[PDB]
């Protein structure tokens, strides 16, 4: 059969992320390849191979009137052999991918194994598409939602990053808040696809990877504050001493010199203390609600065979130490692209516009998740958060009025540094979140080893989509 040329991948503007190359693949009938012995040398010797094995094989194949020599030869290569001229040896123009942006977006796009199938990220999610049908009708052309110039950036400022700070690993992934388009998704370590010969680097760790949100999630209990009545930004909460018992857990905020804390003070002291006692006032219920509705631990929709949902855990009756720990985001597993969805949803005034990994010309309705006048109190704490004396002044994004919120896990001493925002404040455009695994140097609490990187990431975005400055006077 006649393999059919694979539908082109570009990012969102046109540039080639994808594209098939012309390889020749040899074969041979050994019948006739057993009237020629004398030409077998020069044959092997032109595919690399030993005489004495490549004469083997034939001899064990000599009533098989087909067997493969060799897949996937440039053409000059495949020219020098079908110049030999040996009886019995013919030629099959195949197909391999080139990955143009190599290692920039390798965990995005993906790759296709041996037979030009997709075998990982998009090439596999868009399979159907992209493949056409073997004679012989050619592939369709995909756009991804991805800006190879936003990738561009989060790559190297995530690789920089991991290196400033000795990390394991790390996620950056960039939302269109408006219109659920990913603008960039990148991962370290990542592989060049172009060169395959570690399964670690080929994960796409932003899908496949779960963890605990921790802190990140207090914007969507504070969400559940807001619109439960009983709650408003200047309300105080007694946080004294800085611990909390209940049973046999203790409840514990890193800096405990604080008594009374205005919700926004409990965000920028980043209080669990703080956050539990409003949970208790409230109930979990309504925190679970929340954060179900902005799709933490809920399938994204997007269809990447192996993309985890995670879990957000759910009682009938919610104990306290649990309406605590869902509250600071202990016990919940999330997706880095789950994370930044919810920040999109609470950046777009409260409506979830569905995720999209291909460019959208007709955005979908969004459904209302959080009410407007809520997600518009939410956004204008984040933004004390970044910009308020005591604040995450590492997050600030020169130009610009910055949102969002830091988280540290300490994992089961390890960590993983979070940092999650949008931009501007007063017309988002931008989501982002940043999830460092293993900062090795002294370090580790997301404000610190994270929102340093939404910074630079944020100010380039913005200035390449043209986003105008909004810190005006
Ligand atoms: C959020 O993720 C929660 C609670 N906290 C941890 C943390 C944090 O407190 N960071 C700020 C640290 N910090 C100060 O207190 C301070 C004070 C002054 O004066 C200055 O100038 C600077 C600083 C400063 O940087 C965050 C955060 O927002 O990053 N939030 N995390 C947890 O409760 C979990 N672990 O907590 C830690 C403290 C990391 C721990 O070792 O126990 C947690 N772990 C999980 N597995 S899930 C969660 Cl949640």
């Amino acid at each position: 059969a006649i393999p059919a040329h694979r539908g082109l991948i570009t990012d969102r503007n046109g540039e080639p992320l994808a594209v098939s190359t012309p390889v020749t693949t040899l074969w041979a009938n050994p019948k006739e390849l057993m009237t020629a012995k004398e030409r077998w040398p020069q044959l092997a010797a032109a595919l690399g191979q030993d005489t004495k094995l490549f004469a083997d094989r034939i001899e064990q194949n000599a009533e098989r009137e087909f067997i493969y020599l060799v897949r996937g030869l440039t053409p000059e290569q495949g020219e020098g052999v079908i110049a030999l001229k040996v009886p019995g040896v013919y030629s099959i123009e195949e197909f391999r991918r080139f990955y143009p942006a190599g290692e920039v977006v390798a965990h995005a796009v993906g790759f296709t194994d041996v037979d030009d199938r997709g075998r990982e990220g998009i090439e596999l999610a868009f399979d159907e598409w992209l493949a056409g049908v073997p004679g012989a009708k050619p592939g369709k052309t995909l756009a991804l939602s991805i800006d190879l110039r936003l990738q561009y950036l989060a790559h190297r400022e995530l690789r920089n990053a991991l290196l400033e700070n000795g990390a394991k690993a790390g996620s950056l992934v960039i939302m269109d808040v408006k219109t659920g388009e990913i603008l960039a998704m990148t991962n370290q370590p990542t592989y060049n696809p172009n060169n395959r010969r570690q399964p670690a680097a080929m994960r796409n760790r932003a899908m496949i990877d779960v963890f605990e949100p921790g802190s990140t999630v207090k914007p969507f209990s504070m969400s559940a504050a807001l619109a439960s009545g009983r709650w408003k930004p200047s309300d105080i909460v007694d946080v004294y001493p800085g611990t909390l018992q209940i049973g046999r857990y203790t409840i514990r905020d890193v800096s405990r010199n604080s008594r009374q804390l205005d919700l926004t003070g409990i965000l920028i002291k980043s209080s669990n203390v703080g956050i539990s006692k409003i949970a208790f006032d409230i109930g979990a219920e309504s925190i679970y609600s929340v954060m179900q509705q902005v799709g933490l631990g809920q399938d994204t929709g997007l269809g990447f065979p192996g993309e985890r949902v995670g879990n957000l855990p759910n009682h009938r009756k919610w104990p306290k130490a649990e309406t605590a720990t869902l509250a600071y985001g202990y016990g919940l597993s999330v997706t880095a692209i789950q994370l930044a969805h919810a920040y999109a949803a609470l950046a777009n005034d409260g409506k979830s516009v569905p995720l999209s990994m291909t460019r959208v010309d007709r955005v979908p309705d969004g459904v209302q998740v959080i009410s407007p006048e809520v997600a518009s109190t939410v956004q204008g704490m984040l933004q004390q958060v970044v910009e308020a004396q005591g604040g995450v002044f590492r997050a600030q994004v020169p130009g610009y009025h910055a949102a969002g919120k830091s988280g540290t896990a300490r994992k089961v001493n390890a960590y993983r540094s979070l940092f999650a925002g949008f931009a501007p404040a007063t017309d988002p455009r931008i989501a982002m979140v940043v999830v460092i695994d293993e900062p090795s140097k002294a370090g580790y609490f997301g404000g610190l080893v994270s929102a340093p990187v939404f910074s630079k990431v944020m100010a380039g975005a913005l200035r390449l989509m043209n986003v105008p400055p909004d810190n005006l006077p």
